[PDB]
């Protein structure tokens, strides 16, 4: 089954960004992710990001990816995020 | 002992760019390169380049890399270029 995604990308610079994100959120070490709308998500990288091929509602094909960050609360609230939404990633330690 | 380079970078966006170029410039691969001065060089990647730490004239440390391209008919004479000058890398030529 084809995998859908709200947004996809194919520009080299864009790819460059996504691949750099997979590298930082690679040492699976606690982080504080900031997204486009200004949202701030902190926690542990529970499911690492992996770039994959997707299609959007307009049927365009491109790259994107998802990672799951479990919050720092007692019941570790799970939150899946799309990589294109990320504008920065700073430690937590 | 410090190695000196004309320019060096510390911002994650420029490091992300520098790293993606390596991925597209594997050892011995034939490519055509777009440079930020409007020029373009084509040939064979002599050896896979690496991103390293250098010092500029003001003695500040940062990242950058050196690329060597060789050929035959093009222009002869091997050429060395600093990678921060690259704007695009396409395969086949």
């Amino acid at each position: 089954m084809p995998k859908y995604a709200p947004h996809v990308y194919t520009e080299q610079a864009q790819i460059a960004t996504l691949e750099h994100w997979v590298k930082l959120l690679d040492g699976q070490e606690r982080v504080r992710i900031e997204l486009d709308d200004g949202s701030m998500i902190a926690g542990t990288v529970a499911v690492r990001p992996t770039i994959q091929t997707y299609r959007d509602e307009q049927e365009r094909e491109g790259s994107n990816g998802q990672l799951r960050i479990d919050h720092l609360d007692a019941s570790q609230e799970p939150q899946w995020i799309w990589m294109d939404r990320i504008v920065a990633v700073h430690p937590m330690p």
